[PDB]
């Protein structure tokens, strides 16, 4: 059973920015699910995580739109 993560991406105001994301997220060689929301601003995910960081899968949102996507995560680390 894996860590689901939320991650909430205030970014433009399209924010279709999400699935170019999430072309990143659904490339991690540890990842079952890609789950992204565009007209909102929401990235998700199903995944490896706990004993290992949530925030690895953020750096897609920053290496995008460093210091401009308003990105907000669930985590608990
Ligand atoms: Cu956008």
């Amino acid at each position: 059973n894996d860590s689901t993560a939320t991650f909430i991406i205030d970014g433009m105001h399209c924010k279709s920015c999400v699935s170019n994301i999430e072309s990143t997220l659904s490339a991690l060689q540890y990842v079952s699910s890609i789950v992204v929301s565009l007209e909102n601003r929401s990235a998700i995910v199903v995944y490896n995580a706990s004993s290992v960081t949530p925030e690895s899968l953020r750096k897609a949102i920053e290496a995008v739109s460093p210091g401009l996507y308003r990105v907000s995560i669930t985590s608990e680390v």
